[PDB]
């Protein structure tokens, strides 16, 4: 009956409203991912029920066990029906849950506090002074992880053996990392994520350089869930209808404070 | 056996070699999508026939017959295994033939002759001095046909009752229709072909303004097709692996003459 939605508190996707105690279920919550769930359950005829992630994650294959955490691990064992937030399309998610065409674009990009001296993938990696880092259990790690490009394979290497760690729990923890550390920590994360901070008090970051791929975000299904046809078809309605745009621009513009 | 692929003569995708005469089958062509082809075959483990599209359109579906024409009438109507070309996923064509996630950004985008007055879709819609058009028969036209908003609704207002004709039957067509009328017309069409013809001689023309929308091309098989679950696979691991951004500047950048 009611459609469970797994999604993750990423802004501006998915935020607690301000005054969300007084509100109930779906309602608390507020973000780019918010509206599109809506849009989404109006056309394809679902009522639904949002849920945050119980672990907080995107979702990565623990290499030991072979189990998938976050989100696509929440679709894969059924505890959710539709995961409906800025989960990268990848290969190896396809491989085990079904993904729309893209509702948005990204690419992996750098965020540096104000001033820092670093203007290029290139420059991170050609010095040791500025540490730099990625999220744990999402596609960017796995991204550089598996990169046989020269650039980034060589940012892997001093990545994975860093001390103490540069990796991150949370988007959130990577930008606070990047605002306390005086220019001597710089975060990789995706561009969209990048560009909304870059628009936020205290207006201390800046993207820096040009994106270091091009990938899509897609809404996620359990493989051969009936739910996938619908939902495909209704996020190229909502594209080619101006929505996806719409909802892009208030989100990260109409709500710029710098 | 021998997969029969759907093309199209656009460049820089599918062009004909200077010795094709001399030459057999698929060495006959070169380009952005022969080298694509040549990827997702090997990837995919099949062999395969590329072939020009008859008609020498991308495909809409005629009002009064309802018959599809182009590369996508070729895999509707059985001509055709798989189309490896520039074709742009539309929830229309999305109804009567798959698509792999994307290989290519893009949108909508305006072409000028140089110092033409014009910064954007707004100050075209303005005007009647400079006449402007889009292909016939391809999903840019049915981008403005099929258009709610108001400054694209005013243009194919404008555009669908202006004599003589503003449409053209090839990119070519729309091209050369630019460079020839002294900054009276201007072309909409994909940015990925405004950004090439940028960087060729004469370097006569220029894209201007910000893209008009957002949305991609996808390898397209027959609906239900047991191609498409490999192919899509294929289209995902060669952008992971940094294959499709490698073959963009090969085709655009590394032979730009501007
Ligand atoms: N969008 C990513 C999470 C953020 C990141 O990895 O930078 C994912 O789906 O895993
Ligand atoms: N890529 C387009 C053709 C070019 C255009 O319409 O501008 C299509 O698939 O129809
Ligand atoms: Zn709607
Ligand atoms: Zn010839
Ligand atoms: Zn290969």
């Amino acid at each position: 009956k009611t459609v469970v939605v797994t999604t993750i508190l990423e802004s501006p996707y998915v935020m607690m409203k301000k005054n969300h105690e007084m509100l109930e279920g779906n309602e608390r919550y507020e973000g780019y991912c918010v509206d599109l769930a809506a849009e989404i359950a109006k056309h394809c005829g679902f009522k639904y029920k949002l849920t945050i992630v119980g672990d907080g994650k995107y979702g990565a294959r623990d290499a030991d066990t072979k189990i998938w955490n976050g989100m696509v691990g929440e679709l894969v064992y059924g505890k959710a029906d539709i995961a409906i937030a800025p989960l990268t399309i990848t290969l190896c998610r396809e491989e085990v849950i079904d993904f729309s065409k893209p509702f948005m674009s990204l690419g992996i990009s750098i965020m540096i506090k104000k001033g820092t001296p670093i203007e290029s993938a290139e420059d991170l990696s050609k010095q040791t002074e500025i540490a730099y880092g990625t999220l744990d259990s999402g596609s960017t790690k796995c991204f550089f992880r598996r990169s046989k490009i020269a650039v980034f394979d060589k940012m892997w290497t001093y990545m994975r053996s860093a001390e103490p760690s540069v990796f991150v729990r949370t988007t959130a923890e990577g930008v606070a990392r990047v605002r306390k550390s005086k220019g001597k920590y710089a975060y990789l994360l995706e561009s969209t994520m990048n560009e909304y901070i870059e628009q936020r008090k205290p207006c201390d970051t800046m993207k820096v350089g040009g994106n270091l791929d091009s990938k899509g975000y897609g809404i996620a299904t359990p493989k051969g869930s009936s739910l996938g046809n619908a939902v495909n078809l209704a996020v190229l309605k909502l594209n080619e209808q101006g929505l996806l745009d719409k909802l892009k621009n208030k989100w990260w513009y109409d709500k710029g404070e710098c």
